[PDB]
């Protein structure tokens, strides 16, 4: 029951998500090893993701979290990257697929820097890069990120686990140290925008 709405480049909604993507790029510690070398994107397509059931799932969980966090959901708009964006927009996030050996355990990972999430698009550590060229810094192949509504609630701070600690609803990690956000229940995030893009070759 997912509908995708293709947003026009003239749309203020398109532009707002576009700006968030470009402006949150950072120069990574790994020198581009995981996600490639770039300081900007070619943004190709922004699609609003509309799924009533996934939204109801999300708001139902948000109510419970808010009750346990002084009536505040601690909601954030965050990026997600993984090879499984197609599955998520249709079925929602699903912690049953989370990697037990994750830095912060078997959760679903989000970032406030688009470039951080970009590092996970082809897998952990950029995996083996694009399928066609096996190139983690591929400028040719089109990538996709999600820009998601995420309920953090009472977030447990951690440095570099299967559920949040008691009384908490997420983990905020700081492993240059950028923030990463981890949820252990898939219904705490709604995949709001599907972004199709390329990393741009610098010059
Ligand atoms: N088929 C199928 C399928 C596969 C995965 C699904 C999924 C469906 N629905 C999901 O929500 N997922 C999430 C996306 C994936 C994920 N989210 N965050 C991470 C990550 C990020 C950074 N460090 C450590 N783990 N992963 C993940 C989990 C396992 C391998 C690779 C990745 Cl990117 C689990
Ligand atoms: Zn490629």
């Amino acid at each position: 029951g997912t509908i995708l709405i293709d947003l026009s480049p003239d749309d203020k909604e398109f532009q707002s998500v576009e700006e968030e993507m470009q402006s949150t790029v950072r120069e990574h510690r790994d020198g581009g090893h995981a996600g490639g070398i770039f300081n900007r994107y070619n943004i190709l397509k922004i699609q609003k993701v509309c799924n009533k059931k996934l939204w109801e799932r999300y708001t139902h969980r948000r109510k419970e979290v808010s009750e346990e966090n002084h009536n505040h959901a601690n909601e954030r708009m965050l990026f997600h990257g993984s090879p499984f964006v197609n599955a998520i927009i249709h079925k929602g996030f699903d912690e049953r697929h989370a990697y037990i050996g994750g830095m912060f355990g078997a959760g679903i990972y989000f970032a406030e820097n688009s470039s951080k999430s970009n590092q996970y698009v082809y897998g952990i550590g950029g995996g083996t890069g694009c399928p066609v060229h096996k190139d983690r810094s591929c400028y040719i192949c089109h990538r996709q990120l999600l820009f998601c509504r995420v309920t953090l609630g009472k977030s447990f701070l951690q440095f570099s686990m299967a559920h949040s600690p008691p009384g908490h609803h997420s983990v905020t990690g700081r492993p240059l140290a950028l923030a990463e956000y981890v949820i252990y229940r898939g219904e705490q995030a709604y995949p709001e925008y599907l972004i199709t893009y390329q990393i741009m070759r610098p010059e």
